[PDB]
């Protein structure tokens, strides 16, 4: 950064394709010691995902981060997911009685597999302090780390020992961040990843502004090794909340047109994500990182 | 490439008008050994042409190529259309048994004038192959090669032994390619176009993105010989598809309104086509390849 | 040109004012032998201009040019305008039976104070045979040429004999050359002014495109001497056309709200420009030629 | 200016945050010799504020300033204000009995704490005028001038005497300078404060086009000390003007929808700017300053 832009502002140039159906093009990704269907996760959100999803994501090899809005249930999603060959992947802050949760975790011998220190402002010492302790109570735990949304917060994190970094401030399709405050990546989330990726010797999560499966791929583009999606994944059949009536489900942070099955949606962008391989001359996930592109000049629509 | 943009952004500057009436300006074109009305075709779609249309546009030497969705029917379309004293102009794949359908076409001692290798991402072994097997058997047949959205591709089917080839990934208004996978031509059609005639030896036919008849000459201006179109074309009385009642007809890919006699469309292009000769400074098309240009900052509109 | 913008993407920059009261500012404009209240003339159109509008414009000492529609009263509309101590204000074309029309004035000793050769492309010897013949057979009418979008048409006029330039090759709110050709002004109409007002001898007169009063100034800015209107002036009660019913009329070239008198609407662009004229820090409308200007991103709206 | 833009193509970035709550920044700023809750004034106008607003603002220490539309109740409010121990702000003009108003203010033994001279085009001799004048009369009145666009305007404004400057002009809600006119910063606020500010020895006031809360924070970025709101405080149940009825009260200046308390709304944005000091990397409002920034290409929207 460079110029600026945003999700829709780029379109990726097709290299020669080399399969004879999509079908033969690899999504999947790994993070940590753990390997995915998807480069994508659903937001860690009360909105969007519950135990019930957790465990058909986990149980089908995509990757999941939990909520912390009933934090008194970890514990026992934890153990629950880790009896049954599970993930155990949660979310932690750093307020206040959540320094003895991994202390607890640490006397119940329970390491998550992955915890996500999930602040709005996560660039602070509040976060690094919060990545030490775990480093120190669960070693082995895989660590993901932020909001952050510039390469100084990403080094800082990365270097407090932050296994990855989740990367957005505001960019969200409920968030009102950018509304407020009149700070963050909303608007140019696309070129806030691209930065900060630049500086990354971690994983990125690129979280928020995903309006289409396309943006999946020009994430990836960019530097992401994972896509975190509330918007799209919203208003499923199996999603919280309730229903009315046509036919609609509530979606909002801490109204929506109904959706279908949460495993169409998941097809589909696995679908569409291997056509995106077809476009990007190559086989795998990785085809897609070497594109050339262009910043058009209305948008793609 | 270059700047980047679109049909709308564009404006031709008008040169001194040399004619006294529209009607002393000449739109034909020639694409190998053919002559034409007009330099568009429409989309050789199942909801765009049938042998119907191919028979109105023939029999008036206006350029058509039929769509491929009922592969059994072509070879007596293409008898039909050549004891007619038509031109046969026919659409084929690369999966699988279309290389003995070339086969049996040899054999049948039947030559279409024209055959379209037509395939969302043509840049492919699979296109070239399709290529060398049509020059092989019918060696007298016009190939036009598709679609791709590079120079290098343009090179790589002409090269191939492409007679043409085709241009645009995704500009289409009923298109998705853009939206599910991040890649293509769409919102940069116009530009898009511009890059790769700079690189073509043979026509090109610049395929998806035109909203308005001025697109057809701005189509000119920057490089093609040949303009598809889909949208503008859908919805004629003539058209593929049930109407419905006001008055509706379908328009889809492999909700709109209705428009009239394709014929009064036909020559209403032709009119604005030579409104646009006259500004161009000239007598006929390739006057349209001279003018100047400016890329305007809002649109057009 | 140069950056190419319109007429919203302009904002003028005030200096210091040096008037109590708007009232101290003159608009006045002069155009040949003659000296208008305003540098606004509605289009020569006749769904805007008819002889009850050009009487109380020309009483009024408002410029007002005469459309061509029924060129069989233009005779007895100059005798009329003239035996009246006013202004005869007509529109002349080049097809063919007017070539003896301006031979007729000649014989009737009848010479148009204003004669404008009104052609939509109006850069061809078609343009600059009639201003010749006019020159030859009433060399006291004061010609207007057009219509014009290049700095290089506008002096192949003015060396033809111009007294003066219509600049504006579609910008029209009812014009649709940009939509059927490619070809034009629109979208860029006021740096297409600035830019054939760089290379004039002779006042031009912006034809096209003026949304708002504030685009009168505007246009003064970059070059103009006078502004045609037609959308702002259609649809008034003494328009031309009929009144549906609210209310409403056509407005129409070769459906609007209703807009009140047109005294009016023109008392309206004077105070407004006499504003325009304050914050210009001067006293007359040359003022507004001097001022600074920025060029905005998204646009005054 | 430089690039030029306005408030919607501003994205702030955030620095390390250095508070654990949001509660422990200081939003609080200076102008002269008095200390005020939040940088934000209501519009000095009489549709959004009167003197049941002035006092409970002045006794809850937030700036506000009175308009000037019943020039005759001033004396009075000055004395009912400073009987309380309450700051007296008011407004004045140039025109013309407001000359011996301030005079009889000064034999009144009546120091206005603030006096704001408010005209539209305020770059003139008369504003100028008006502030050696008080000075001489009531030199203990610290005095706003305005409205300007320019670093000239308020160089000379401040050099005329001015303790601060008011900036904006055209880019209100309701002001229609833009249209009319063509002239002023409409469209591109946020830049002409950049600029003005660049040029400022004297505190400026941000003068219009704030559409959220973020703006705020904005306009502090580029160099305001106070931000002046009509829009984002009309309508509110103590404001003036009459509720129809859902519900609605009028704003306009010399058809919106119920907002609240105008308590609440204060609030509010004290605590989104205290969200921005977070964001800043900051405990105060100066915290704001420093900030870096992206201009993004389509908006934050
Ligand atoms: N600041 C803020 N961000 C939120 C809130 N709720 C969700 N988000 C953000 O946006 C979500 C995903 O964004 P989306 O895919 O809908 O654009 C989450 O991953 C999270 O980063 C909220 O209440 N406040
Ligand atoms: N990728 C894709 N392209 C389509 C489909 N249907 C039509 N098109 C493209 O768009 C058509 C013409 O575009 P239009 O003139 O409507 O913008 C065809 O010529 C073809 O290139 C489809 O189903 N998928
Ligand atoms: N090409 C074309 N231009 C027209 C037509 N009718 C009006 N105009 C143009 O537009 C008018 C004024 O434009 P407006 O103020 O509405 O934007 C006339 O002065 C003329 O230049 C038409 O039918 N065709
Ligand atoms: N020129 C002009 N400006 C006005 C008028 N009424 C209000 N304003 C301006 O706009 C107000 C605030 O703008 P807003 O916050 O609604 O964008 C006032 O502070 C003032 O500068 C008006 O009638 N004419």
């Amino acid at each position: 950064m460079g110029n600026v832009f945003d999700y829709e502002d780029i379109q990726l140039i097709p290299a020669k394709c080399i399969v004879n159906s999509r079908s033969e093009c690899d999504t999947t990704v790994t993070l940590g010691k753990h390997k995915f269907k998807l480069p994508v996760v659903p937001a860690n959100m009360q909105t969007i995902i519950d135990e019930r999803i957790a465990t058909y994501l986990a149980e089908n090899n995509y990757f999941y981060i939990m909520h912390r809005f009933q934090p008194e249930k970890r514990i026992s999603f934890i153990r629950d997911m880790q009896s049954r060959g599970l993930i155990a992947s949660i979310s932690v802050g750093v307020k206040e009685d959540e320094y003895e949760f991994v202390q607890q975790l640490a006397a119940e011998h329970l390491t998550p597999e992955y915890i996500t220190i999930d602040i709005a402002h996560g660039h602070s010492n509040a976060v690094i302090n919060m990545i030490q302790h775990i480093k120190k109570h669960l070693p082995e735990s895989f660590v993901i780390a932020g909001n952050v949304g510039t390469p100084e917060a990403v080094r800082e994190l990365e270097n407090a020992g932050a296994d990855a970094t989740k990367v957005g401030i505001g960019p969200g399709k409920v968030c009102i961040t950018k509304i407020k405050t009149g700070f963050g990546t909303g608007g140019w989330q696309l070129a806030a990843l691209r930065w900060c990726a630049k500086a990354a010797s971690k994983p990125i999560i690129a979280d928020g502004g995903i309006r289409t499966n396309g943006d999946v791929a020009k994430s990836i583009r960019f530097g992401a090794t994972m896509v975190m999606i509330g918007s799209l994944f919203a208003g499923h059949e199996e999603s919280p909340g309730e229903t009315i009536e046509k036919l609609y489900k509530e979606y909002f942070g801490s109204f929506v047109e109904h959706k279908g099955s949460l495993e169409d949606t998941l097809i589909e962008m696995e679908q569409d994500l291997q056509s995106s391989i077809s476009y990007a001359g190559g086989t795998k996930l990785d085809s897609i990182r070497t594109v050339d592109y262009v910043v058009v000049k209305n948008s793609i629509f």
